[PDB]
């Protein structure tokens, strides 16, 4: 696998989890994955990056008290990771991003 925006969109709100095929990036790390060979697909078969903290820094996203943002690799397959990104909150917001975290819109 589930990796598309809506797959994962819908499987968030439900299960309040990713689903089997995300790794964070230190967990891949581990496994050998070198983020300038774009060898993840080799080291960690079928598995994408997701489930770790974005901080948000730049206060783009909805702030609110006790709120957290996480981020999730979307349409990945194999070799460097591309530009889309699920971002989900801990309230259940869900924004997308195409363009490597310049603009998101929301999506549920």
């Amino acid at each position: 696998v589930i990796n598309t925006f809506d797959g994962v969109a819908d499987y968030l709100q439900t299960y309040h989890k990713l689903p089997d095929n995300y790794i964070t990036k230190s967990e891949a790390q581990a496994l050998g994955w070198v983020a300038s060979k774009g060898n993840l697909a080799d080291v960690a078969p079928g598995k994408s990056i997701g489930g770790d903290i974005f901080s948000n820094r730049e206060g783009k996203l909805p702030g609110k008290s006790g709120r957290t943002w996480r981020e999730a690799d979307i349409n990945y397959t194999s070799g460097f990771r591309n530009s889309d990104r699920a971002l989900y909150s801990s309230d259940w917001l869900i924004y997308k991003t195409t363009d490597h975290y310049q603009t998101f819109t929301k999506i549920r």
